């Protein structure tokens, strides 16, 4: 099918951390950006406006551009940058499955370091595995890291020169994440994305993960970790059976990367929450203000499309 | 089986390198704490008294917590933490197989960064792998990385600000680590743990690795490497066999890890010494006050417990 | 056969970025030193002599040294250095097929680290994989990092307190890098290589990578990847069927390595670059002087032994 899509970049501010704001440049104006999901195949058309004050491109990470190299969005190679105030076309077939992701590539040690130039693009596949078709339940986990040092300014950061101090998944830092509910018996599919600089291993406790894919696609020897370390540029899918009730902390396990500005807790944290099991009054997210598509998992069940997500919003000046 | 030990956290000073002096809480004031040895399918029974000054928990990784979630050691998420004095009863069944580990979850990036709160967790399947069944020799690597900034005092360390200028295997720096003696013949199991915040590249010179388990789980496909990554939370096991008399170093590849303090050679390095094997007078471990059981090879043989080793003991 | 060939260590200063020039250790007074390609079980004898100031060795990385322990290059545990102006000979058998790598093993944190001393030992099997069978083009990149403070200062480097700041292929940041010229219906087998003390994710744009050995050993089970994580020491093979013509840029997708001294954009970029593809005149490459062998993939085409190129020479 042709699929179409308006996309902007604009400029907002997001609250990655209790006390860090962070200016952005949002596709959309979120960070992650817009879901896209597709079916293999798909004709996709994605018309692209600069709603900023700086060039921009959308490099589309794991598609082949089979023909269509001119959209592959890297400036001085296959188009020249799309300027501020201007409007640029993508247009790609979808015949690469799996999970694929779509970032800048203008100044990206900035751009995708710290200003949240990227998002998440699912394109599902005509033959899923077996597995696949057992899934209840699909996550999105982009990680990245930010430098708190240029949080107010555009125009600098990305450099070895400075210091990544917060940590995150989907553009939060612990304890502003979210927590992944689940019910006993549930099969669930967590996509991993080394969407930002930093190396992260994903440790979920009380479960094994079984790596199932590798940049979106299938391995022919899939095997179990509990530790799946994620590096810039990589995606890794796996699933977890989840049949052992309890609160199960899943997180970076890179020791730095589980503080906020020097403190802890922080970080790329979040809590595997079985519905059936009782509420202690100390648990820290007792209460917590719940968002159930922190993890885009709404959206990945509503068909085919693009899907904006109000928890990922940053604030226009 | 059911199997009970006692465990205690106490304030202690360990040796890390020639210069380094680090303030640690180890788990029966040892770093690495004892080796845990058990069966697939025991009941484990760990009575915990916290000896020190801050709060501490103790979480079992790789261990599933199968109808025991209650004890997986995470203060604000599974219990409150254990405090200064106090004691605490961890149970659970080993159902899960393989190399696993166990570390504080109470302020982690300090606590099992560069607090020296990790050892290892060992169990055994009731069923191993062929491949497992030739072993004549099995040890335990555990890499991590000091601050000497925050050597000293207790509560600072771990952060994305501080400079981790020393490495270890098993919490001693070359050249205070120790030879790993084989004899030609030999089929050596290495378990490789990520025990502190950094990324081991481990390079064994002279041989091949077979890489046959990835976080304590036996692979399909396992595959031959002669460097293997090991990052924080990570294990790798292998298989080497002792084919190739020599001295062969054996070490973390990436490059400011065999430093120490800015100065090299120091890090996470060891010699595979071959028995028999003639000592040239400028061989640097000439003469070692050799320690057989620095890698748990030792403790390894002796059945199903808990271990603690002389060797890793420090000081109050 | 046996391959003898002589190789000398020479101070000299090579370009890896506009306006960092860097005092390197060359073998051959080159950086990446010279390529050695020969066939499985291959005897080789290197000669060697040191004319630098200071003591050096080559470590031979993946070759077993079955019998010859004492050519591992490792000193103070398989030989004492070679001093500034001595000789050196090492003998090895080179039954282990593969992708291998040589570099000095003195000071490895600044030699290897920052001082360019490694090169590629290409050793072909005897029973290469059918997709090799199919290659037309074989193509080296050797990742490093450079740290510009200490461009002029030899032994000075390589250390937790030294900043990494630029990044580079084969010894060069982009621009200065080459593009990867294939045409249509090109196989193109890429060996890339941990040289340096840094981790690299290389990602190739338009196409995906077939991973098929991991440190010169075939994959039982190859996979494919976009991104391929590369750290210190580790080689991966990998196979791009060239069936989708354009310019596909091609290069470390660690945000930090695409940077040059703190400029963007520079580090280890290049350009898969199709025949017959017509030229904008923005494109960045459009009137490359170009070298064919930037990957060594000429001197691979041209028999068993050592192979200079001018390219990488350095200055006296
Ligand atoms: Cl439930
Ligand atoms: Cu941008
Ligand atoms: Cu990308
Ligand atoms: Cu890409
Ligand atoms: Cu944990
Ligand atoms: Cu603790
Ligand atoms: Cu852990
Ligand atoms: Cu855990
Ligand atoms: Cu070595
Ligand atoms: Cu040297
Ligand atoms: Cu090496
Ligand atoms: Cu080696
Ligand atoms: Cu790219």
């Amino acid at each position: 099918a042709e699929r179409e899509f308006d996309m902007t970049i604009e400029e907002v501010t997001i609250k990655v951390a209790p006390g860090l704001d962070y200016k952005v440049f949002g596709f959309n104006g979120q960070v992650p950006g817009p879901l896209i999901h597709v079916q293999e195949g798909d004709d996709v058309i994605v018309n692209v406006t600069n709603n900023t004050s700086l060039p921009h491109t959308i490099h589309w990470h794991g598609v082949h551009q089979k023909g269509t190299w001119r959209s592959d969005g890297v400036p001085g190679v296959t188009q020249q940058p799309i300027e501020a105030g201007d409007s640029y076309t993508y247009k790609f077939k979808a015949d690469r499955i799996g999970t694929l992701w779509y970032h800048c590539h203008v100044n990206v040690n900035e751009h995708v370091g710290v200003r949240g130039m990227w998002g998440p693009l699912i394109v599902d596949p005509k033959q899923p595995l077996p597995i696949e078709k057992r899934v209840t339940k699909d996550v999105i986990m982009m990680m990245s890291t930010w430098e708190s040092a240029v949080a107010d300014k555009y125009g600098e950061g990305g450099t070895p020169m400075n210091v990544a101090d917060y940590f995150s998944v989907n553009a939060k830092s612990f304890p502003l994440t979210q927590p992944l509910r689940v019910k006993k018996g549930d099969v669930v599919k967590i996509r991993f994305f080394g969407a930002g600089g930093g190396i992260h291993a994903m440790h979920s406790h009380g479960h094994d993960m079984l790596v199932t894919h590798k940049d979106g696609l299938p391995l022919d020897s899939p095997y179990y970790a509990d530790t799946v370390l994620v590096s810039p540029g990589e995606r890794y899918d796996v699933i977890i059976e989840a049949d052992n009730p309890g609160r199960f902390i899943f997180h970076d396990h890179v020791d730095t990367h589980v503080t906020a500005g020097g403190k802890h807790p922080g970080g790329p944290i979040t809590v595997i929450e079985y519905d059936g099991v009782p509420v202690d009054d100390w648990y820290v997210w007792k209460d917590k203000d719940y968002d159930p598509n922190f993890f885009y998992s709404e959206s990945l069940k509503q068909g085919y499309g693009m899907f904006d997500h109000d928890g990922f919003k940053g604030e226009f000046e």
